[PDB]
RNA sequence: AGCCCUAGCACAGGUGCUGCAUGGCCGUCGUCAGCUCGUGCCGUGAGGUGUUGGGUUAAGUCCCGCAACGAGCGCAACCCCCGC
């Protein structure tokens, strides 16, 4: 059921903080704001969902990443409502070039999994029980969804490109698409797969966001509710 | 045969020169909080990033932040004496 719920608070975003390659996708400035056009949304939307759809049903592996201020939260929940991998709180120089490097953290993070579950869940020289089990933070708070990712991903998803192009930019350095929401922020002729939207509005981050992971499930069964996604949505 | 004695021979011996041919060992900047590597990233390149920044420490000690994520030689800790 989307068409109305797209206008519904989620169309127009920014002004003049502009990218003049974003011009096609914009119905007018009216009132001195940018308000963008959405039936070129829908258009780009199922090109979008079907390159999510088959990527999906081929069983691939969407990285998520949002870690803008109204993103954070509704990521880490449609990310495991997916059962999909997501880097929540900061993007680390190289989580995809660096990566079997970047990797030897979790691998040494479930390492420490295996000292909270042991003969030591009560001992070892007890200044180590913070240092290390305060060291488990570092990698508990960052590493959540990139923890299930075991071999680069297949896509990735990004909620903001301008404010997450560190991503992107490796991305496109290997290969892997780039399925991104975009708003007038942002430069499209390097997002591979672009829903032009508002990359603010929380009503419209979760809107779409939620809906790109009925298909993500919906393309193997077992379509849950209106799932656990409205943090304090007001 | 040994071992000894004189006549030879091969050799020994030299605190004789070169620390600007060396080894080892010492002193010094200085117990100063530093000096680097792996891989990634930036740069045509020498290189840079990391190791800069904000707070904090005796300290590159820790913390928050960050195209970096870690590691090695250091610092601290593991040894000795002194206090209960
Ligand atoms: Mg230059």
């Amino acid at each position: 059921v989307k068409e109305l719920l797209e206008a519904g608070v989620h169309f127009g975003h920014e002004r003049k903080r502009w990218n003049p390659k974003f011009a096609r996708y914009i119905y007018a400035e009216r009132n001195g704001i940018h308000i963008i056009d959405l039936q070129k949304t829908m258009e780009e939307l199922e090109r979008t969902f079907r390159f999510i759809e088959d990527l999906a049903m081929r069983g691939g592996t969407i990285l998520f990443v949002g870690t803008k201020k109204q993103a954070q939260d509704i990521v880490r929940m449609e990310a495991e409502r997916a059962g999909m991998p997501y880097v929540n709180q900061r993007w680390l120089g190289g989580m995809l070039t660096n990566f079997k490097t970047i990797s030897q953290r979790v691998h040494r993070l479930e390492e420490l999994e295996a000292l909270f579950a042991s003969p030591e869940i009560e001992e070892r020289p007890k200044k180590e029980q913070v240092r290390l089990k305060h060291e488990l933070e570092r990698l508990q708070k960052y590493l959540s969804g990139f923890r299930l990712l075991k071999r680069l991903p297949d896509a990735i998803f990004v909620v903001d490109p301008t404010k997450e192009a560190i991503a992107v930019r490796e991305a496109r350095k290997l290969f892997i698409p780039v399925i991104a929401l975009a708003d007038t922020d942002s430069d499209p002729d390097l997002v591979d797969y672009i829903i032009p939207g508002n990359d603010d509005a929380i009503r419209s981050i979760q809107l779409i966001l939620s809906r790109a992971v009925d298909l993500i499930i919906q393309a193997r069964g077992g379509v849950v509710e209106p799932s656990p996604s409205y943090a304090l949505v007001q």
